[PDB]
């Protein structure tokens, strides 16, 4: 029938009926919960070298076209009727089928509202969608992606957009982005084995090294974008600097801030993930949105196996930081996500905290339940990595599950990666 | 056969082979998560009106035996096969049986182990068992609980203990607590529709009000026991005050935290919850480990369906709590808690940080891996309620999984408790 899951801060209620819909990939089973598991290969789409067999798709196609037209306000049969004998059709002669662009306009929206571990799906129908699956070369690629980054700057007044490129045919010749994100730091392996800069981003700045990039061995270098296409191999093209705009990080209060001079840029774009939608599969889709401070002021910067910068905040501060009992790591934290919010705001450049984002989610949420019974949700990503219960979500029990469209994570390019040279 | 789970903050891995031996009661299914759900029926052993089946019984008294037996240094092969001998006649001639001294000592400390949701493990060894289980009235059961109390809050230097009535026969002689504590305070509806005190209780208050008890309308009144021996209805028995340590909160710099007038007990007890052991049921097992901050400060406190302290203690900090993205709210979560930290220091009684607490967890939780290659862990419930991506649970990948022996959840007795009078 349907699962009940409350509020207990608010008291609301909610019965969720769309899981019934959820494809049957996750892992958890009546004798174990494995939830909590970051990149698991359920919420994964590998490759293929092979095309994806016409018959399964489509079941597949169908399904979409028939959500398609089944969101509109008011029905137009005829239209509906026709798309689905139109690309029954299209699949029996060709192998597959191609999206109308409302539709593909139509899918990246629902699959992004399909995301649940993102906190900001209150704009969900508020999306720039950049048309490039004619694309055909890398150089095009790059100008593709400077197109995107110039539009989601906006100046500092950032948009949400998302670039389509090619689908996936063969399998053999897909046109991927290899960076996680657009814009992101490099990360160095000092001689004596310490790392400079972003120790995420170490393999990867090293395959940009080998690939014949330049390094500057600086805390934060803009790595290169490493693109494929039609399946060659990676070829690298560098950001205009001009096009990547970064934000100088200065506390309100703490004139020593400034001295630890710390930075970050002002996009944040998820390269790397793969859009499916109606039995389609592009590993071509680099997205946008703006950040929410945690992200930077406590994930970024205080994660131990990043930034980690706790330590000498906690220095500048003069605070006990002898002994945990005294709660500076979590003075020092609040501090340093208060220099994130602060500064992004004296710089113009949109940005939004945790507590405003937890809140817009809930109005999203009892909206996504008023519209089609359901809102798939991951708690263990929704809920902020600081202050966690003070925001509404905390208290918000919800329910996991994938959908269609969706976005899917995807194999380290280079793990799989064939080398034609 | 087994599953990788690993420490993004460490690199450190650990395969868990131990969910293998657990029960199918869980609710997720490979098409949803429902991880998130508070007190779910899954995790919930209610009521029943006829005794355990012995076919359904035997198997479970066998099992238990076992594992009671395969966790000694050196087997005791004849010890072992003639107990399993003995609980079958017994079961067999009687329609249950009795654990000895030893397997209910056994049994605690391993249900405790088993506790997906406790941070506290590494203390499983240390547990003090208060054998009830010849108690036979209301009275007794307030002598006992007096007595676990006076053992546990030793001055300050608060002791883990656990006292365990009568084991449940027929299903219509359940001894067992009503409260969700043995140490709460009251709610009180007010007239102008307020609450005063803690509204999380208002429904046991009145209860109270109704039961003959008489109502101080404070702020933080202790509330009595209600207690059902043998099935009888409740009654009320008031612990003796002062046999109730209390502390006064005061902010180290702070000093007009003091004139908010708030207190805090300082002993944490369950009350409510059923142990199961072999197929063996005891809902009445009140138990008490030591408070750990945030238990207080975060959620106590601040939690709006609590006692929601968080803006008028922002306002006297002069924090501009008018703008969500200055912060304000983290700031006070802050200092509330610094407070709460302090106060029990300075009082010398026995708190125990969420840092300090999750530090150790990762020790105990490495332990029983290396030990029984397993650790059920609810990430959702190990997260501390502030500053989560700073502790390193919060980076730790963990499989959720019901064992046995276990601690249950039991539907709230006034709901199902049929009255006599
Ligand atoms: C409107 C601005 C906006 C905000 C604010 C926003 N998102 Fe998301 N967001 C995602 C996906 C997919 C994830 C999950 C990322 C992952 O698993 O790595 C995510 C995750 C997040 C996360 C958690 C990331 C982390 O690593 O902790 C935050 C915070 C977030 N989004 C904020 C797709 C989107 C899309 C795609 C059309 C758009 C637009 C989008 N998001 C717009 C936004
Ligand atoms: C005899 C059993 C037992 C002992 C001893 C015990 N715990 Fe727990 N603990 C539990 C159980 C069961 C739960 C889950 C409670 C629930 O779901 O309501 C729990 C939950 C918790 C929670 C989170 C619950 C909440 O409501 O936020 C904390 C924090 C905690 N324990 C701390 C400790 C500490 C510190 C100690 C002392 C070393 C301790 N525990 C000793 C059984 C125990
Ligand atoms: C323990 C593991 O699941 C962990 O790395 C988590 C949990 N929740 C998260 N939630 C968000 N939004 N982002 C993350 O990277 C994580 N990581
Ligand atoms: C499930 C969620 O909606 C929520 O009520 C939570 C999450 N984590 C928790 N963790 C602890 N220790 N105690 C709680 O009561 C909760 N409640
Ligand atoms: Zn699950």
């Amino acid at each position: 029938r349907h699962v009940r899951i409350k509020n207990w801060g608010s008291g609301m209620t909610f019965q969720d009926t769309l899981h019934h819909k959820a494809k049957g990939i996750l892992t958890c089973r009546s004798k174990s919960c494995l939830g909590s598991i970051m990149t698991p290969k359920s919420l994964t789409r590998g490759p293929r070298d092979k095309p994806t067999p016409p018959d399964e798709l489509l079941p597949q196609a169908i399904e979409f076209v028939n959500q398609y037209y089944g969101s509109f306000k008011e029905a137009k049969i005829e239209e509906h009727l026709a798309r689905v004998e139109a690309v029954t059709k299209e699949i029996e002669t060709t192998g597959t089928y191609q999206l109308t662009g409302d539709e593909l306009i139509f899918a990246t929206k629902q699959a992004w509202r399909n995301a649940p571990r993102c906190i900001g799906r209150i704009q969900w129908s508020n999306l720039q969608v950049f048309d490039a699956r004619s694309c055909s070369t890398a150089r095009e690629m790059f100008e593709h992606i400077c197109r995107h980054v110039r539009y989601s700057t906006n100046n500092g007044n950032i948009r949400s957009a998302i670039t389509v490129f090619p689908q996936r045919s063969d399998g053999k010749h897909d046109f991927r982005v290899w960076n996680a994100q657009l814009i992101r730091y490099a990360g160095y392996q000092m001689p004596d084995g310490s790392i400079r800069g972003d120790p995420a981003n170490v393999e990867i700045t090293q395959l940009c090294i080998d690939l014949g990039w330049k390094p500057k061995y600086g805390r934060f270098d803009v790595l290169p974008l490493v693109l494929q296409a039609n399946g060659r191999d990676p070829e690298l093209f560098e950001i205009p600097p001009d096009l990547v705009l970064e934000v100088a990080m200065e506390h309100p209060k703490y004139e020593w801030f400034r001295e630890l001079e710390l930075k970050w840029y002002a996009l944040p774009a998820v390269a790397n993930m793969l859009l499916e939608v109606g039995g389609l599969e592009f590993p071509g889709c680099p997205f946008n949105g703006w950040y929410m401070g945690t992200e930077i002021g406590v994930r970024d910067f205080c994660d131990v196996q990043r930034y980690n910068i706790l330590e000498e905040v906690g220095r500048r501060m003069g605070l006990e930081t002898h002994k945990l009992a005294s709660l500076w790591k979590d003075q020092a934290v609040v501090e340093i996500n208060i220099a994130v919010l602060h500064s992004f705001q004296k710089q113009n450049v949109t940005i939004m905290d945790h507590h405003s984002a937890a809140e817009s989610f809930m109005k999203y949420m009892q909206n996504e339940y008023r519209s089609r019974g359901g809102c798939p949700a991951d708690w263990i990503w929704l809920v902020p990595p600081m202050s966690g219960s003070i925001t509404p979500v905390f208290h918000q029990e919800m329910l996991n599950y994938v959908l269609s469209p969706f976005y899917y994570y995807q194999v380290e390019a280079w793990k799989t990666h064939v080398w034609q040279d």
